[PDB]
RNA sequence: GCCCGCCUGUCACGCGGGC
RNA sequence: GCCCGCCUGUCACGCGGGC
């Protein structure tokens, strides 16, 4: 229901209709949910419906992956920010990734809780 | 210089590389440049490079079709959306005609500055 | 009340793929 | 037709939240 840490996942790796997807929109995005202090070195938000996204907790939109994870079946438009400078400390400058992949996520009573947000380091 | 008339031109008319041309992008993208409130009446987009468009000012993509007009030489890909209801007032359904012709265009300074709309009338 | 989100029903459309 | 997928709208209730 109210699971804290699906709510957490949300400020962390969603935003439906996002109104950008360069840096610009990272560096607004990444301080508006409050990974600016310090620095998060990388963040990927998933757009889309949430729907979709809970959906890869069960069958529907979900498949075994990991030891505690799931794979998409559909794809994301989704954008990866990445910190660059080599400083923790604000401001938080980011360079955006824009994508379009499976995501994976771990899973608890049927809710995303964490992103794989390793798969994202990659592209 | 003032290029005002030509960016509400792109704003209006101009949509690069559209993600469809069914309905659904028409009801997409006539609420994305907002021109749902009241409901445009019709409203065609055309796909493609700037410059082809531009050209039509010049003699290379352009003649004199009628009064302070000038018609292209080289077709475009073009979508037409239409208003379903009648009523200007929201919600604004559209029906897409997708096509492949000439388009009109009025220029100022080598710039379209106005689209000749009544020849999508004729689907 | 206005807005956003969740969830359900009901009107209903639109596109693509496989068989 | 059937399956899979994408993408949306109207209206009505219910729940959470902002004003």
């Amino acid at each position: 229901q109210d699971n804290s840490r699906y709510t957490h996942f949300l400020t962390q790796h969603y935003d439906a209709k996002p109104q950008g997807r360069d840096d610009r929109y990272c560096e607004s995005i990444m301080r508006r949910r409050g990974l600016t202090s310090p620095c998060k070195d990388i963040n990927t938000f998933i757009h889309g419906n949430k729907r979709s996204i809970k959906a890869i907790c069960e069958n529907k939109n979900g498949n075994p992956h990991r030891e505690n994870l799931r794979i998409s079946k559909s794809s994301f438009q989704v954008t990866t920010c990445k910190l660059h400078g080599g400083s923790p400390w604000p401001p938080c400058q980011y360079r955006a990734t824009a994508g379009f992949r499976n995501v994976v996520v771990a899973c608890e009573n049927g809710l995303p809780v964490a992103l794989d947000q390793s798969i994202f380091r990659r592209p």
